[PDB]
RNA sequence: UUAUCUCA
């Protein structure tokens, strides 16, 4: 069901997809030349330890931002209001509903540097916490970006931008059949040494962008096919909004998508739908999101005046 | 609490 929903939306959103390529290699050559890989290091370790802090979080921000500054796809800042428009009014409601949905699922000890042991010693025979004044500071920190993807791909794997592009591409138009996985990846790796990087095993949930992970590197070889009508692609502005929307009604009624209630699950409409209305102008799956402040909730609202 | 892990 979950690639079924996926690939209903890609036929039916496949106007608003465009091809990308370009800008994201030349914004991944922008990183490699500018960008401080040292502190991308440190910044990959401080996000894997378990007991993080705000010194942490800032170092995490900071890094972000340098990263914001050598980009051209970015989000920016853009409150959206729903009117009855080209949507309707009954479609004000279910929107209106599922953004409620999609709020309400959002709503260990005091040691130390020797968790570090703690760790040795149990596996001798990983839940990771915050420990932060403001959480809203985390928000929108922690997505991933095919440019910074490439990027961090080829410095470390120390090859060729190029050599990193086409593994990645091959990814990419698997995923146009079937969600990629650990053993494809890894059937992968013989003409593609390069996806050696991505270590599945030790790949891991909110350690943000700067680490591998093979979700993050499928996002990026969707970017790589200028076709497949891919969901990464998709561009939103304050006039193609409500035309998105309301294709996306039209697949979730279609195929009777929903928004899961079990905390772990994210699936293809709610992801989607969270990702659109976080702003009214970006490149919702792929661009620089760390410039924006608050949820999706919060930067769309529905106004049912009439 | 992080728009992210892994999975058909």
């Amino acid at each position: 069901k979950s690639f079924l929903w996926t690939q209903s939306l890609r036929r039916e959103l496949s106007g608003y997809c465009s091809n990308i390529k370009l800008q994201v290699v030349k914004d991944a050559q922008a990183l490699l030349h500018g960008l401080d890989f040292s502190e991308v290091s440190n910044v990959q370790r401080l996000m894997r330890k378990e007991r993080r802090d705000d010194n942490d979080l800032k170092r995490l921000r900071d890094l972000n931002q340098a990263v914001n500054n050598l980009v051209e796809l970015k989000s920016t800042q853009q409150k959206s209001i729903l009117r009855v428009g080209t949507l309707t009014s009954d479609d004000l409601l279910i929107l209106a509903a599922d953004l409620e949905k999609l709020k309400s699922k959002v709503i260990m000890g005091n040691l130390s540097s020797q968790q570090l042991d703690q760790r040795r010693a149990l596996l001798n025979m990983v839940v990771r916490v915050w420990d932060v004044k403001n959480a809203e500071l985390l928000s929108n920190q922690f997505g991933t970006m095919p440019s910074l993807t490439l990027a961090c791909l080829t410095k470390q794997g120390q090859v060729d931008l190029n050599d990193a592009v086409q593994a990645l591409t091959d990814l990419g138009l698997i995923y146009t059949a079937k969600y990629p996985n650990t053993s494809d990846l890894d059937r992968l790796t013989q003409s593609h040494p390069i996806l050696n990087m991505i270590d599945t095993k030790k790949s891991s949930l909110n350690i943000s962008g700067y680490n591998f992970s093979l979700g993050a590197a499928v996002k990026a070889g969707a970017c790589m096919l200028d076709g497949g009508n891919m969901l990464e692609t998709i561009k939103v502005s304050p006039q193609t909004m409500d035309g998105i929307l309301k294709s996306i009604l039209k697949v979730k009624k279609a195929l009777g998508m929903f928004i899961s209630d079990t905390p772990g699950e994210r699936n293809p409409y709610e992801n989607i739908l969270y990702k659109i209305c976080l702003s009214g102008d970006g490149w919702p799956y792929i661009a620089s999101r760390t410039s924006i402040t608050g949820r999706a909730w919060e930067n769309t609202v529905v106004d049912l005046e009439s």
